[PDB]
């Protein structure tokens, strides 16, 4: 509702963590802004355009990520509208995104059966928190999904263009309904949440790996299914297949989802990827 202002000389910019068509994004130490520290790490996104639309959408945006606050959501400090670029404060995560953590942490040490529950688990906890205020998030991916100390894992969106194809989709998570209609529902969610379940257990590999976008179009849309990951086990394919009902009024709600996958991250099947 009321956004946050933070000064302009509060935040000393350090490094630059990445960019787009958008702007960057980098990393900066912002002063204060948390009680007892004052001085502390965060990543701020710039935004390249400074027109009238794109002040407007900023101020739509941060007023959104104002709302969204979350223990497995991204947290949302702030924004500095002096002048070009407009900068949105958010808290750093030191690990990066989810993708490139699974793959730098996959057998290629390696997170064990375990570790990969939790990391479901706070993405299922994120999702029920968006699902209650009836939010869609539309690109739900490992990718979308950051990673910071102590393995908390949180949800995001960045906005990896060999994940969408041509507006730019990201088929790949996407269920039937949304590749052929364009219609984005919680429902939809869930299914993007099941293709983020086979991603935690494959260490980040691509859903369809072995077909381009138009061969992985032809596969969801004809009913055909990922295959159970070799670190995946049946009670966690289980629930994935559950994600992937082709009809949306059939794939279970994601609160469920996340209590059978809170139950399992308590008390993680005996399952040995390499016995199988
Ligand atoms: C990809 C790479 C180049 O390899 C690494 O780039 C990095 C590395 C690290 C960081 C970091 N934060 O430490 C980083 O920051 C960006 C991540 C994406 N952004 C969001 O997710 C904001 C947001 C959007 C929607 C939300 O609400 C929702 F979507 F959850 F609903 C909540 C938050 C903006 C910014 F935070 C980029
Ligand atoms: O971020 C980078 N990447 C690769 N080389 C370099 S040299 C300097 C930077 C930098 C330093 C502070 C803010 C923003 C950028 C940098």
């Amino acid at each position: 509702a009321c956004v946050h202002h933070i000064k302009r000389r509060d935040i000393v910019l350090k490094w630059e963590l990445g960019e787009g068509a958008f702007g960057k994004v980098f990393l900066a130490e912002c002063h204060n802004l948390l009680p007892e520290q004052d001085k502390m790490l965060v990543a701020v996104k710039a935004l390249k355009e400074a027109s009238e639309s794109a002040r407007q959408d900023f101020q739509r945006e941060a007023e959104l990520l104002t709302m969204l606050q979350h223990q497995h959501i991204v947290r949302f400090f702030g924004v500095c509208t002096e002048g070009r670029p407009l900068l949105m404060v958010f808290e750093y995560m030191r690990h990066g995104d989810l993708n490139r953590f699974l793959r730098s942490h996959g057998p290629d040490g390696p997170l064990g059966l375990g570790q990969l529950l939790a990391v479901a688990s706070q993405v299922a906890a994120g999702m029920v928190y968006l699902a209650g205020l009836h939010f869609v998030h539309r690109d739900l991916a490992t990718r979308n999904c950051l990673v910071g100390q102590g393995l908390v894992v949180k949800i995001g969106d960045f906005g990896y263009s060999t994940d969408y194809y041509r507006t730019m989709l990201p088929i790949r998570w996407m269920p039937p309904e949304s590749i052929l209609y364009r219609k984005f529902t919680t429902e939809s969610d869930v299914w993007s949440f099941g293709v983020v379940l086979w991603e935690i257990f494959t260490y980040g590999k691509q859903p369809w790996y072995q077909l381009s976008n138009t061969e992985a179009i032809d596969c969801i849309t004809q009913g055909r299914e990922l295959e159970r990951p070799r670190a995946c086990p049946p009670e966690v394919y289980a629930i994935m297949r559950g994600c992937w009902q082709r009809e949306p009024q059939q794939r279970h709600s994601i609160k469920d989802v996340h209590a059978r996958l809170q139950a399992l991250a308590q008390a993680p099947p005996v399952y040995l990827d390499v016995l199988g």
